[PDB]
């Protein structure tokens, strides 16, 4: 399924989509590329809209 992140950092906002199996996998690709770009933050996961977010 398609799962969206909502980058709502000090430096880097926006949004981006992957394809996943499943939450757990979603959640890996997008805290791996939050980490990678530098944001570090609070999140949340809504399952209803399949949507992550990152908060700084």
């Amino acid at each position: 399924g398609q799962y969206k992140l909502m980058l709502n950092g000090k430096t880097l906002k926006g949004e981006t989509t992957t394809e996943a199996v499943d939450a757990a996998t979603a959640e890996k690709v997008f805290k791996q590329y939050a980490n990678d770009n530098g944001v570090d933050g609070e999140w949340t996961y809504d399952d209803a809209t399949k949507t992550f977010t990152v908060t700084e």
